[PDB]
């Protein structure tokens, strides 16, 4: 888990407006969210992992234990059930709500944190680097 | 093991001339070795790890499997028996020769590869970063 610890700044985004659309995100929300360029701050305190996201759009924060399901209000205000695991060296988050799901894979790849989000066939990719 | 993969350049050295002395390294060898500023290249091919070190002083290379003892000729021409493990998230190498030993711990710490070498109480520290 310590490989993910640090402050990370957005470096690139691809197909994100398409992903948010499949999730159900509204037009005006999709617009300011794409313009954000947020900083992802990941920390660990004992067995508790915290993933914070900061921008002018929104500031969210989840705190969780690996493999323990938790309630989460997403940045676009969906109420979901979330489970995060360590799986092939990546942090894999599955979010479930209203019979649907999406998967948010966070992995290391050289000096980059690579976040890929999938929702029944629509994939977006966001690369972060160390701020 | 993929956290260690890449090219790494020397960034800092501390107490290295003292460590080499306790190991048994000669004067003239100690002098050019301290001036080197080498690049450490770590790669993996299946279950085989390769750690290469390149400089004007010397170019060495070890290839090994985790937890399997192997013969190694060091940069200063000691013939040793070496075992490398993954232990607390660090690559830990123990080198044995002539009833002696030294330990070479390689660990990640933010964006740095931190190599610490110990020989009965004399410790040196070398920090590398991604070239
Ligand atoms: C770090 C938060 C990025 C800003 C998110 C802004 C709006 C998000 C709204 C709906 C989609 C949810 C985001 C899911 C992917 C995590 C963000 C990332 O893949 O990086
Ligand atoms: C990467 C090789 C560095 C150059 C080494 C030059 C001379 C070494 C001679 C005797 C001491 C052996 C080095 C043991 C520590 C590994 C090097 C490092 O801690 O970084």
């Amino acid at each position: 888990c310590d490989a993910f610890v640090g402050t990370w700044k957005l470096v690139s985004s691809e197909n994100f407006d398409d992903y948010m659309k499949e999730v159900g995100v509204g037009f005006a929300t999709r617009k300011v969210a794409g313009m954000a360029k947020p900083n992802m701050i990941i920390s660990v305190n004992g067995d508790l992992v915290t993933i914070r996201s900061e921008s002018t759009f929104k500031n969210t924060e989840i705190s969780f234990k690996l493999g323990v399901e938790f309630d989460e209000i997403t940045a676009d205000d969906r109420k979901v059930k979330s489970i995060i695991t360590l799986d092939g060296g990546a942090l894999v988050q599955v979010q479930k709500w209203d019979g649907k799901s999406t998967t948010i894979k966070r992995k290391r790849d050289g000096d980059k944190l690579v976040v890929e989000c999938v929702m029944k066939g629509v994939t977006s990719t966001r690369v972060y680097e160390r701020a």
